[PDB]
This record gives C-alpha cells, structure tokens and sequence, in this order.
DNA sequence: CGCGGACGAAGCCACCATGTGGGCTGTCGCCAGGC
C-alpha cells in the first residue's frame, strides 16, 4: 500500500469527496469476491475549511486542479505479534432488520459498539474501540450517481496487539465496516 | 500723378442689526414527515 496527506479545496458533499478521490487516479482496478470485501481507503481529518484527509492507496496520486501546490507521499510496505502499536479508525456500526413498508441501522450505547468492533477485528488484532453513538449526503444531480441518505460514523483508538499479522494487515488493506467510500474503513497503526 | 488711407478740427462740465437642516434597503438551517 502507500500513504499520502492530501487536501481538496473548492467539498460541499460526501459523494463529491469520493469523486475527487477517484478522478486523480486513471488506471483503477477492482478485484471482487462474492460476499467478501472489495479490494483506496481514506479518513476525514479536518472538515470545516477545505478538508484535510489521509489517503491509503494502491495507485499513485498526483496533484490536480486546485490541489496541493506539490504532488506528502510515501509508499509503505507493512509488524510483530504480541507487540502493541497505535490503532485508529472510523466505521458505521449497524444492525440490519426487516423494515415496515431491508434496513441498515446492549446491543446505540457504548457496549455493543465495542462488541461489534471486536467482532470486526476477530482473530486479527486485539484492540479497544472508541465508542461513538450518534453525516448527510445527496446526489449532485449526475445520472446514476447515488441519491440521498443520512448515516452515522464512529471513531476508535489506541494500541492494538495483533494475533495474526497477515490477516490484520489484510483487514488494514480491505477496510473495516461498510461505507468505506464515504469516509469509513481506514485503520491506522504506529509503533508504541 | 492719382488715389487711398489716416489724422485732425471741435464741443467739451464736480454711534448699533441677524436664525437653519431629513430618503434608502434586503434573507434563510436543513431535512423529514404529515396533511
């Protein structure tokens, strides 16, 4: 993978955030499996002005119109088990259930979000997830370009001893939780 | 030598007072639900 610090300017909506992330990468690929996760990822870091954002990626980004005045960028290749390292992350805990008139949506509170998350990591890296328990988007009018929704993210943080390296790294590259294209998924680690 | 231009010749009369005015303008919170 490879990491960059980038910052869009004029961002009014989340979908245009997605599009500004894909229009700077020409050769794009998508390798999918029926039920498993798709194989960029990204995290919103400062949103009231322009919008600074950390991107994880496979294909190299170069500045575009109204981009940075420079191409930071580093290419990284990943992490010994038993050792603790800093984590991080935004995701959307949900419960899907039959809806009157299907619906994404202990169990809310800060304890089934912790249950949900450590479910997400599973045998990979053991961690503690900052529990949130509370973003809107609409289509920019372009045909076949989504529509309008709501949503709710949660950020999580600390050091996460990993129990399987290739598989937590697998999780780092695949992403944790739905809506990866709308801010979620990216797990960030650092040595303790 | 002739014509044209310029200049000249007058008749002239002389203790103490100040006040006016009035005419041009635009703004949100967003989304969802119910009537």
């Amino acid at each position: 993978t490879w990491l960059t610090k980038i910052v869009p300017d004029l961002f009014r909506t989340a979908g245009n955030l997605h599009r500004k992330l894909i229009r700077l990468s020409s050769d794009l690929g998508e390798e999918r499996i029926a039920n498993p996760r798709q194989q960029l990822l990204f995290r919103i870091e400062e949103t009231r002005n322009e919008l600074y954002l950390l991107v994880q990626s496979h294909s190299p980004l170069r500045v575009d119109r109204l981009g940075p005045g420079y191409h930071q960028m580093r290419n990284l290749d990943p992490l010994d088990k038993g050792s603790r390292v800093r984590y991080r992350i935004v995701a959307s805990p949900t419960k899907r259930l039959g809806r009157s008139e299907t619906q994404r949506l202990t169990w809310l509170r800060g304890a089934a979000a912790e249950e949900w998350w450590h479910s997400r990591a599973a045998a990979n890296g053991l961690e503690l997830l900052s529990t949130y328990a509370q973003d809107d988007v609409r289509d920019p009018g372009t045909a076949d370009r989504s529509r309008k929704i709501r949503h709710p993210a949660v950020r999580f943080d600390g050091e996460a001893v990993i129990s399987d390296v290739d598989a937590v790294r697998h999780a780092v590259l695949n992403g944790i939780g739905r809506g990866k294209s709308y801010g979620c998924g990216l797990l960030s680690l650092a040595l303790i």
